[PDB]
């Protein structure tokens, strides 16, 4: 690993996101914020809330620069309104640079904070394009880059703990990575496999084959990318296009029906659990998303295991069983590789080549029996085609 001091920069989990810690201003004000792939603003609570013990106070940093304009950005299940400025942003556990880059200073939101979570603010690492108001508000990474030697690439390794976190635990347990402006080797095992960023909006990306514990799912390979298909730090589930969310449920509980499960698990509800221990990992198969490769008419696969989309939860109960939420839900907006899916490997933002890399993670949870994993080549032809139009 050559790049220590940004190893086991994050904290967080799954169901809550994972933040990395970002100071803010002069003299520099310490916020912990989440890293979203899957949006490109820099926003950060900038006001008194309930749910948040600290904020960014403009008024006490000399080089804060007002902008004059508000942003308000609703989205499905929540809203943040704020003012526009710009001021010196650092990352503590990261590059040794500072760089002026745009703010989004929150002054009201709705289902935004959450209770028990740990961040202030939200790190959108995604393209200008989807930037708001518009895209003429340049995204943190694109200052970084323009204003510093810092490569245009950032990798990630999200660290599911395969158990629940407590409060006390989560904030005293290390989360993952984010290396900004490398790849350290340390974090992953075989090899880095990339698959092409499609268009830079989203870090879209092309599925070309689903398997279910081998079984393809045969689907039209449109439909796996209806409408897109896009590697979302900021998702906790892995989710799917009805229709394909709808045959992937169907053979997962074909293949696990030597238990039976309350539709409420199925639907992502409610939790399932079994003594301390005796979580039946081996009766749920394993899942393969077959990517499109860098050479023509040839793909890989990443594997993920049910230690991966069966996700940790304290029993309501706090007994000491071990109990789990399905995490893999329906999209009507395409197919988003969420935290789950991330937990399983070291993913490469690879900006400056226009691709995404996959290589098993160095703290994925799995069992003696199983483990994740990321292989190639296949020959998979007409591949184009599995990407849509509208
Ligand atoms: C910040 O600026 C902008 C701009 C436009 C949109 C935008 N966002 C759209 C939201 C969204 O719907 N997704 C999917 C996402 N990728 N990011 C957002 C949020 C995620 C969480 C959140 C909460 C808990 C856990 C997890 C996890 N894992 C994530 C809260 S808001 C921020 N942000």
């Amino acid at each position: 690993g050559s790049f220590v001091e940004m190893v086991d920069n994050l904290r967080g989990k799954s169901g809550q996101g994972y933040y990395v810690e970002m100071t803010v201003g002069s003299p520099p004000q310490t916020l912990n914020i989440l890293v979203d792939t899957g949006s490109s603003n820099f926003a950060v609570g900038a006001a008194p809330h309930p749910f948040l013990h600290r904020y960014y106070q403009r008024q006490l940093s000399s080089t804060y620069r007002d902008l004059r304009k508000g942003v308000y950005v609703p989205y499905t299940q929540g809203k943040w309104e704020g003012e526009l400025g710009t001021d010196l942003v650092s990352i503590p556990h990261g590059p040794n640079v500072t760089v002026r880059a745009n703010i989004a200073a929150i002054t009201e939101s709705d289902k935004f904070f959450i209770n028990g979570s740990n961040w202030e603010g939200i790190l959108g690492l995604a393209y200008a394009e989807i930037a708001r108001p518009d895209d003429s508000l340049e995204p943190f990474f694109d200052s970084l880059v323009k204003q510093t030697h810092v490569p245009n690439l950032f990798s990630l390794q999200l660290c599911g703990a395969g158990f629940p976190l407590n409060q006390s635990e989560v904030l005293a347990s290390v989360g993952g990575s984010m290396i900004i402006g490398g790849i350290d080797h340390s974090l992953y095992t075989g090899s880095l496999w990339y698959t092409p960023i499609r268009r830079e909006w989203y870090y879209e990306v092309i599925i070309v084959r689903v398997e279910i514990n081998g079984q393809d799912l045969k689907m039209d390979c449109k439909e796996y990318n209806y409408d897109k298909s896009i590697v979302d730090s900021g998702t906790t589930n892995l989710r799917l296009p009805k229709k394909v969310f709808e045959a992937a449920v169907k053979s997962i509980k074909a293949a696990s029906s030597t238990e039976k499960f309350p539709d409420g698990f199925w639907l992502g509800e409610q939790l399932v659990c079994w003594q301390a221990g005796t979580t039946p990992w081996n009766i749920f198969p394993v899942i393969s998303l077959y990517l499109m490769g860098e050479v023509t008419n040839q793909s890989f696969r990443i594997t993920i295991l049910p230690q991966q989309y069966l996700r940790p939860v304290e029993d309501v109960a706090t007994s000491q069983d071990d109990c789990y939420k399905f995490a893999i839900s329906q999209s009507s907006t395409g197919t988003v590789m969420g935290a789950v899916i991330m937990e399983g490997f070291y993913v490469v933002f690879d900006r400056a080549r226009k691709r995404i890399g996959f290589a098993v993670s160095a703290c994925h949870v799995h069992d003696e029996f199983r483990t994740a994993a990321v292989e190639g080549p296949f020959v998979t032809l007409d591949m184009e085609d599995c990407g849509y139009n509208i």
